[PDB]
């Protein structure tokens, strides 16, 4: 009967036909990248392959990390774009990806003289010219009571570039500069813009345009320079001081990007993880079919996804990266901390924009009275089944009994249900009901554990491959061996400036 | 029967009849009223709607808006179409049955490729109307500003435009006399570009002209930049950031000509095919706005005025969100229909249409659009960030009147005792809505709730028929009449369109 | 039982004692300005008698024209001022109002030269002044909620009236036309607001400014200070210690209140004015606006004041004056495309027993509460609503107007119904039959969305009311008049029968684009820019 409801948890037919599980699962290929997302118990894993998206909406320390980033970072066999805030992820995965998958890895630590550094003119071509330009405008200068000069701002960047561009790719602009006036570089950089042929007739027409600089100058200069700031710390100048990788190639070469940046902790990197991902995903719109190199496929765990303000280009972007092997795995601690205002979220309709183009949903339950509403509405939003209710009468005399069955209306996950899952979670899947099962984590199965003490001499000797660790010492053992760098990646090919 | 839990019901058969959304024999229905296919019965047996009402299909991502919605009415559609593929798969599967099944010209405007097809807004003037026109892409191309740095100069670029271009028709038309002084006659875009800088750069208020040519050029030809020479490097400056993108050559080779006459889209049997990601290229904005404003505008007579204009053309605005800020369908929805100008929008959600004028279409011109949608098409999807929309769709399916049987046992014999009443159910739970899976609900605003199913086209061999007869790769393994085998159809379309066999003709696109 | 609710609809009774219909409803004789807003019937009606003012809430494209605008375009036998956006329905209707009713029509196209003139100068005694010309300022210069800088404003306002009283004294005085005619000076006779405007720039001679010709180095000898009144110079003064000192950012604002009339339609509208609003009620006229706000918001303020002075010149008692006994019917269509016009918060409360009898038609509740850009604000929504006592309610099957029905369904309430349980043996067959009490919405919400061509009126003193719309294509009520205007549709369609359903729109439209259901365009003034 369905009179009061009939949602059901999704069978393991559909799930099959879903490509979420095989028929031996347990021994299944993991040959259609597919994205570990829980476990029906050790090693046998629910995993999301296609190319959609996917979301997971985990509060805090409820076990994002343990359960869906660390594992797809041991398992996942293409290349991973990983947001590494703590400097955890990529510490205890390094030498899985280097040593298991063969991958080249790329740290890009901001805030660090050891890092690899991203340039984006080194994404230019300088010899469809003054479109990355003035995209690159719009980057430096955002568009928004005090309006105007903003965009005198943004046009003394396009002729700077424009300056820049005709004092080198120019054959008598060599000789211009050798005649030893000007320090400019072969390659130009961000902190040396700021610092700083009919088109170039055009230029100088700029030059004395809206009169932006004509008893002007003052404010115009102020608010470029308040732009082109984050660039006078040299942690900063450091990371834009070239490009070590090539985000074209991201699809073509077997490479694990790492990212250590926190925005929150100084609004300053802001601008530049707004470049860095504007870049990397504007630089891979190409079709395999248009470039058979570009087979390879980027997972981009998104940890800490909140934590990164306003990324406009991936407002813009999602909704067209899917078909690129642009897949990115979004994990926010709530929906809500999402749809804020621009400045630390997305706003209502970009946030929204953002979660339609997820197909997988995970939800993690945590008893915490302020993730309350949340649940209830995702408790409505697995419907109600149909139960049946006994209630019973005697005759306080004879002695006699009366069984009655009645049907009612059973929530198939109420709030407080969803609240107290513990490692357990939900799945929601746009074409399939609901489903619940535990989260996939990876020092419990010898699956991910095995890759672990692979690598390491020191849990080599402690632990035995396919016996689950002893679970008193596993954690603490993998601590002490993260300290001496047995699963960090290789830190030697790590540039360091100045 | 009972109406005491309220009166929720799917609409019947005979007011679907009524409402030309089917026939009495539908499986052999002639498709004769120009009908826009929004679902299915079964096999062979779909639900059309017919009139000049629009239709929305609020088709989420992994929905099926293209093989449930887009490419049935491709396959079926018997009148003109302009499509909206993005991905270019629409058309390179579908155009080879518009050339061969309908017999009608394909025209696709890639403008990010050679092989394109050219648009020329400047072949829409009265070469009483010439003046008009002026006004009309003068208006076009500087729209209201609420909040500028100055609106004076808002409207003085827009008094520019419109004097250069007297001007330009003055010296384009005694036109001859001049053309002996120095060493084309169609304007260009950025050949109008360089309509500021001079002949080819002789000064903008001297040259030839104004000196005293105020009657060496025919009255107001001359006059007006007499009088607007107060209420020239900002101006030029404005004026090269509008005309720029024409400096890349897609976009040259684009506005270079044109190979086609809007006015005649509602004339010749044709199919116009649109590839074109504002998203990733975000300098065709304003480029797209202007092409839509005169594939539209120029196709507001009446058929009653022009009997002439006698075929309807379907727009299927595939991706609408993608288009951008597309302010002429906000402006022109209202008025369209009875235009035989009949769009069928498709988008994500509704918050994606309600987006901001930059990226969506504002709060109220999403309202404006979507209260110009008749027929409304929802496909399901089991996704929390919709909980909202079904159930509000929920509710407004409303609730009827079922049965609830209840049983009770006197334990100590075993006689039984069976009870009946009445109870309310909704007709369809949030959460019924959200796993139809291949279903779909329409809301017609004069009919009941329909539920149905998806109208796919690899499914039924009334399209799969089409595609087979028209492919010789696909014609050899498949029969016609008979569904093909599930398992190896959509690989064996694959490769028929690698082929490019199942696409069209590509040779003729300049 | 009302033990769940008392819910009911309205008898025939208390409708018949509400003159919402008649004993011989059917041969009523429509002797009591009535409007028509619903029918239980081919030429059965409900129709609205007395003052009160009428609202219909009504979808986009459920009807409003068909059901509503339509017919009381053809049955309403006294004026009517109506909002034409579409230009569909004078096109539909002008020839019924001007051979059966003897109606001059006037039309008031602002975008078309073949239009009807208003100018709100042509309503001001110049040779009581201060407070009309103190009104019309506000209206140019309306206050502002921002509040950051109103002073601005205020000059900007009290430099308006004090170009209306230099106007005043030069034009409408003795020694200012010799002054004038010494000085070589332009100034038309009657004043418009483009020119009002234009003397922001100085006085036409070529042209020097205020603060030259008066008071300034151009005025050495003083004497063009002279000729001005001692008020106005007072006021001259006081403006230059206000705006003169430190007025640059004034003329700005002054200039910008007036660009509309930099647009060659609207001076062809302001130039003269063709029809007087003061006799409105008194001769029998059809007027038709046909504006759009929304496609140009220049057209915005003009509208502004030309349905103000339209109100506010129709302020008098018929026991002051005995020739304003004729009504005026103002079917507001497509209210909420004016705007916010502050003269409709500000009069619904006043307007009733003058006879100016608007019917206010939108879509939703919630378009007119949109903010003053858009809408009238949550309160000036409400101070309008207060003032309705009919309302009609259309249904249509769209989500985007559920809340809108739910709401409604409780409006309407609940009743009480009976419900039959049933029991059975199921070893001897024999069964119990039990009948309870349970609550019923008298409308649920989808039965208000699935209502199709139904309706529900509320009436402020009246039970619910559910009635069909009052179609005008299908009713010998409306065809009659419609085809007793038309040649073609006399040869075609019989008088007193229900013309065919299938072709009679479509020939209804083609007659009309021959112009046989149109007023005649001929006794509309043409002008022309030169």
């Amino acid at each position: 009967d369905d009179l009061f409801g009939s949602a059901s948890w999704e069978t393991e037919e559909k799930m099959i036909k879903a490509k979420l599980i095989t028929p031996n699962n347990k021994k299944r290929a993991f040959d259609k990248r597919e994205v570990i997302v829980g476990r029906r118990g050790l090693g046998d894993f629910i995993a999301y392959a296609g190319q959609a998206f996917i979301g997971l909406i985990a509060p805090t320390r409820s076990g994002k990390g343990v359960g869906f980033i660390m594992p797809n970072m041991i398992n996942y066999p293409q290349n991973i774009v990983v947001f590494d805030p703590k400097a955890d992820t990529m510490e205890t995965c390094g030498k899985i990806r280097e040593k298991r998958f063969n991958q080249k890895v790329f740290i890009y630590e901001p805030f660090s003289l050891k890092t690899h550094r991203f340039n984006p003119f080194a994404y230019v071509d300088f010899g469809d010219f003054s479109t990355q330009i003035f995209g690159l405008a719009k980057l430096v200068f955002p568009e928004r009571k005090d309006p105007f000069f903003s965009n005198q701002a943004r046009n003394l960047f396009v002729i700077n570039c424009n300056i820049y561009r005709d004092l080198m790719w120019t054959k008598k602009g060599l000789e211009f500069v050798k005649r030893k006036k000007i320090i400019m570089p072969e390659t130009p950089t961000m902190f040396f813009i700021g610092s700083m042929s009919p088109a170039t007739r055009n230029m100088w027409n700029s030059f004395k345009t809206m009169g932006g600089a004509r008893e002007t100058y003052s404010s115009v200069q102020g608010v470029y320079t308040s732009a082109f700031a984050p660039y006078n710390n040299a942690m900063i100048r450091n990371f834009t001081s070239a490009n070590d990788f090539d985000f074209r190639r991201l699809r073509i070469d077997e490479v694990s990007i790492g990212v250590i940046a926190n925005p929150k902790e100084s609004t300053i990197v802001g601008p530049i993880l707004e470049l860095f991902f504007n870049v990397m995903i504007y630089s891979n719109l190409i079709l395999p079919i248009h470039d058979p190199q570009c087979k390879r496929s980027c997972l981009m765990l998104m940890d800490e996804f909140t934590l990164c303000g306003y990324l406009e280009t991936f407002v813009k972007a999602v909704g067209i990266m899917a078909e690129y092997n642009m897949r990115p795995a979004f994990v926010f601690q709530s929906k809500a901390q999402l749809e804020n205002d621009p400045p630390l979220g997305y706003g209502r309709n970009g946030a929204k924009t953002i979660l339609d183009n997820l197909s997988l949903n995970m939800y993690y339950g945590i008893n915490n009275d302020n993730y309350y509403e949340h649940f209830e509405k995702l408790s409505k939003v697995l419907g109600k089944y149909t139960r049946q209710d006994v209630s019973r009468s005697i005759d306080d005399n004879t002695g006699k009994t009366n069984t009655s069955i009645s049907n009612k209306e059973r929530f198939l996950m109420t709030p407080d249900e969803l609240m107290t899952m513990g490692d357990e979670l939900i799945i929601l899947e746009n074409t399939l009901k609901p489903i619940k099962c535990h989260k996939a984590l990876y020092y419990d199965d010898p699956f991910f554990t095995d890759e672990l003490i692979k690598v390491s001499p020191s849990l080599s000797k402690k632990y035995k491959l396919g016996k689950v660790p002893n679970q008193a010492t596993f954690y603490d053992d993998l601590q002490a061996a993260k300290t001496r760098g047995e699963l960090s990646y290789d830190k030697s090919l790590v540039p360091v400036g100045s």
